[PDB]
């Protein structure tokens, strides 16, 4: 029916890590997608290789386009420039399916599993004070990463004295708010097995909800599974992983307690929907990750569709409002279900005319 | 002492999939590397991401640089544009180590395991009846040949192959046997095109032709359980790894008993540092190895690895009897006589871009740091 | 290019466990290696079997020579007299590659992963006092072995009363310095499964960094893996093991938390480099072991190259200075990266003329 | 009571790989043992290390002594010079136990399981057309023969074997079959020379010759996963263990279903105490066993184990019809008639060095303790 | 050489569970063996089936006779009447080998691994008082079974109140003697999985050395392995098991921490020697079990030979002295190595003339 007509990318010097992709179909509509990191490489993928492959294709064949884009000869099965490009396009295509059908993107996926989802907020100074305001604002959980700096000394060991400093923020939170908020420890994929296990064991007293991405890197499923087995710590994994294969393997190895994924990194909404189905089959909980405003809106759509989603990561400090027309409605630490058709957000008309914006186009723009 | 001072990429409109990378050091030397596919993406990585990370670093910390470049926050554990870019730089760095020490690259790696390696030729000339081909390949002394006559059928569907399409794909195997019998090895390339049923059906049907290996049967070869089940059910000899990257994926293939032979492309796997680690994996498992061959630098890099690797048995090459475009771009190509590649004696990689390459019409030349 | 020209061994009656090997190449240079235990047997291997195999060979083919030497018809896959000889020669050959290239040995290996590495020091009286001086000197860790004597009663059981005596030094350390130093318990491969597990469990309160070589002997990978699983104690293994095969097996069984290796026992630098790559693939930390001055310098070179190295074992009490021209520079419990080409140490000219030195030569000495 | 008083080693310039060990006790008796390869290393171990450890100990604590000598701080779990030295002493100690009790060695071990064992002959005479050989071996009553025609090809490369080299290596198998059909068993020795692909290719190609076993296919046989995968994929009958040592490695081979037959050399595996433990492993797994045969002492030690071991089916021997150098060095050799070795009736090992051996020209004789 | 000439059995109405077997060889010597339970069935096996099989056989072929006797068409692989008979005969045959060679039975086996072995003694009233006398007498360990009676209510559950009563003796021991004696809890193969795990967990605070035979019955290797895994309790197993096969399976499953065996039940000394070698390969400790005086002497011989033996079970209350000429010398909780040839004990001449003794003979008695 309606075919893909043009592909446009936008980069802004103010945000060098971001890239926006707009896909035009012949019916006058335009879909929005986004991805994060290696923005020039992604731009190059989208124009050099993605546009020839997708322009002229019927836009309704989203899953089939995803399969092809997620399956390049090199760079498949990882969050590569190739796969970030594919993720961006897939979001724009689901956006378009929602527009065409006049329903929110999560409904186009197959429907809402919930009308709203708890959000968590994403400390070196006084984490207890921070915990107080977040509790007051109604946030059920908070995430902090106070061990990061220590990995620059060495990722394969952490001193007992450096460990103790890293634990202070958790002591401060529990002293200030007890059990009134959940804590997540983010390890950013920085550590070897021994350091990871040392941190995980030391966190026991603080009752964290999860330890996220403990091992460098999280494609190391045997290392994560052994850590989980030895320490019995709650492990979250997935943020920077892509494709059902690595997710399926983590889940089957019993390496993780929670599934995390970034819809702009993991392959996109079509892939993320498949990962949600894997999480459901294993009865494991899931939370989408959040970069730019589009990643956030795509994530929230998944968090409302996914049978086992429990949280959506939001930022508090994020300029998103300068780029797009709508953001999700968050009330007392709870994001509500969008009702607008499609993704429910679009770039503001001025974004192309921002100083030094790099705007590239393939095909025949409207 | 010697620090990295600049990073240059070259792209030529006639070879759109290729990219050459040149790495300059304070001591006046330039190292050459190369990679293949998504050349603009790779260029972008090299200049937006790699250049700021390596410029100012001592060039001699090859494996440390490689560890970093192979571990980006996104794109790790696969032949992503990130890892391809890393591989190109790693080749340039080993080139430099060879140069500084005045030794061929494979000696910088820790020594030759052999002074020559058997080759098989898959490509020739300027562009890139099986019985007649087999005859002349045998005449020229090649121990092995690789063909891929099933590829077209996968465009009908990658998940089934008819009995009729099967019979036709097997015709070239019949011809080779009828023409030369056991005088050459045959390798069936499947290019990661097929699902489990179609691959099993092809693998079983090839039994009677005594193929040396069936290469990359499964779409895609990160599907280790699918490959392991294939090898188990059919008992076919399986070669895997050409388009995979990093020690993790190879380590997993090998532990799962998924493959009989290890293949790798030195400009896709992470580079020579990683390839050296991948060769050690193979040696530990007692499995044989062959480097894959794209541009002249991949060829020379693969050769160095084939001479260094304890278990290397073959090196994929360009046909030595037929003049090739490689010869237009670089000063030196490996000596291949009678199905044998000889060990290079020159220091470093042993080949460099010809002076006119930077000036070719429509060449995109991008630079970071301070080119001399 | 330059070929191997002569092989010389030196034994000194003062140090009966040691042996030094010097390899001459035709370019005038000479490489130094060393190994420890069964020094006469090693001498016999080097002259009877190693010298015929290597004299006339190009010295640059280090890895290939290692493969042949590590692969004799009998005695492969263990720290045998055959494999200690091979290790000694391989160190001398890497020494020579560094000399030829005019770079430190770790650079010849492929480069530094770090410019310096923490060292640990290697108590029955008052361990707390010892802990004070080591902390003061800046040592991050210390290793003690107070259970050794009990294994001579029986290696398959340890009395609750003997256990308690063995634990005193750990109590004294923690009372005297708290968390200011790491402790490692060395079990010297002396114990059966039950005694090992008893010791490991009793050590929990003292928060040891690792328990090293708990089982007699550490080729017993199933016994070590079960101990690790049942007690969840941090296990170090490898000191007296050789070849990638036994290391690969330990790592795959999840038998260990830390990889230890002795470069004069394990097959040498070429083999040790491969073991470092295994450790890296598993994301496990590594520390080289230290015997004579050469073992120490070879170890330190590996500790600077190995992606996952965290410590280098040093002695405090070691006469090394009477034998060789250079030792590594240790500052405040931190060994710095050598800058001299090659191994960075050579026997002093007088060593051959020491009283009763046994000096044997094969080939044609300079 | 009777304590070990001295330890003697003998080396002869004509048999440079061999070493004999003699162990003296207070009661006037001397026990004989032997081992093979790295004879100077072994001599050194025996005198620098073993002698101080055993001298003064009661000779009757054979298994305790063995446990100690087999557990050196370095060199354990392999046929190291340490473990070879230990094995030689353990044989001498069981020799002594037999002597003191006035029983053949295998009876000291706990009894004969059989009064004779079938043998296969691999060596003859003074130096150490397959159809003609097979004919006379059959004529002489041997149930089995062992050949190793692939060894030379491994010096080209251990990681691949051409189809042509393959065809030639198989020729002796064709000849044996064409000459004698099913009248003799054939055993293919591979001597741990090959990588996984070359071994699989050889194992598969031997299917049609009905070989009893393919021996030590993999370089080296501590690579249990490689051997297990080989046996699984090809279903070939695999014999392993000749050059391995200690119960651990045998226990692991057996549990992994890597082998169909257990081979061991009593002068390399740890000795008779350890071999007895290794035979118990085999019995538990219901797997058959054969001792390997180097010098006359290894032969006699292997025979005793073959008569004792519950699952022993064969014993490798020297050809009984042809006079051998063994007869120059020792007083007694096993009775081998018609492909059968008879149980010795003499006490102890049942053979001792001839008086003139100590005096042979250029004999290196070293002693520790107090020789009488 | 000397052939088996006659087989004689003796039963005494005073001890209905026992049976003695004497084997005569043509050289005038006679060997003694023994077994326990189902004494009439064993008598019937020995005369109906064992005697025809062994009379006329050379006695020196002990291991071969054992193989045949342990391998009947029915009843192999268990401590059956068939296998108890075989065990009895095998002990008599090893006894004879020691006599012929003029050495103690453990020396005939291959030698002593130790010249002496610790013994442990085998409470509802006041276990603490009992603990005091045993400590005073020099016993390193004691074994009690206070949970037995509860299994007669039901073997598949134990009440929290019944559990508490069962634990009292352990509380009393630790209150009265602290860590001065080891405790073993004997469960007699009485319990299902849940009861066994409940008991095992509740015993943690009392620091028992082992829990022996927790599951009904100990051929249930998966049930024992899961118990060991879930509770991490030290498990002893083997007393009533026979043949290397069941032992090999327990050990490979990591079901046990200690190997126990009864030489009159397990197949005999030849079989027990093979089980000792299995224990050694796994690096697991071993203790022989003790029924009549012969079982005890046979056990002690094994405990002196077995590389990994740590204890020998002795009784304190045992009339043995009325039946045989020698018992082992126990000094301060330590049994010393026998020096007499053979088993080192023989029936007293009067035993055949005891009132109502049932004495049966096959072959031609002297």
């Amino acid at each position: 029916l309606p075919r893909i007509t043009a592909l446009r990318t936008i980069r802004l010097p103010e945000r060098p890590k971001l890239i926006w992709v707009e896909v035009e179909t012949e019916d006058g509509l335009t879909g929005l997608g986004e991805t994060f990191r290696g923005a020039q490489a992604v731009e190059a993928v989208l124009h050099e290789q993605t546009a020839p492959a997708i322009i002229g294709r019927a836009a309704e064949n989203i899953t089939s386009i995803s399969s092809e884009l997620l399956n390049p000869y090199v760079g498949f099965g990882s969050s590569s420039a190739e796969v970030r490009a594919a993720s961006a396009v897939d979001i724009a295509l689901w956006d378009l399916a929602g527009q065409r059908a006049g329903v929110p993107l999560h409904v186009a996926l197959g429907g809402a599993a919930r009308d709203r989802v708890p959000v968590y907020a994403t400390f070196m100074r006084d984490a207890g004070v921070l915990a107080e305001s977040l509790v007051a604002e109604g946030y059920a959980a908070m995430k902090i990463w106070p061990f990061d700096d220590f990995a620059s000394i060495t990722p394969h060991h952490i001193s007992l004295t450096d460990l103790k400093d890293g634990l202070e923020p958790f002591r401060k939170i529990r002293a200030a708010v007890g059990q009134r908020i959940e804590i997540m420890c983010e390890l950013h994929s920085l550590w070897g097995t021994h350091a990871a296990a040392r941190i995980c064991n030391a966190l026991a007293d603080y009752g964290v909800l999860w330890v996220e991405d403990p091992i460098a890197k999280m494609d190391n499923i045997p290392a994560v599974a052994d850590l989980r087995r030895q320490t019995r710590a709650p492990i979250c994994g997935g943020e920077n992983l892509a494709g059902t294969r690595r997710f399926h393997e983590m889940l089957c190895a019993d390496a993780i307690d929670f599934v995390m994924l970034d819809l702009t990194w993991c392959g996109g909404l079509s892939e993320g929907r498949k990962i949600a189905a894997l999480a459901e089959t294993h009865a494991r909980p899931l939370a989408p990750h959040x970069t730019g405003p589009v990643a956030l809106m795509a994530g929230l759509h998944l968090a409302l569709h996914a049978p086992t989603a429990i949280f959506q990561e939001v930022v508090r400090a994020s300029w998103y409002a300068d780029l797009v027309d709508h953001l999700p409605v968050i009330q007392e630490g709870i994001a509500l279900a969008p009702t607008r058709p499609g993704l429910g957000t679009a770039l503001l008309p001025h974004v192309r005319k921002i100083a030094g914006a790099v705007v590239r186009e393939s095909g025949k723009p409207r």
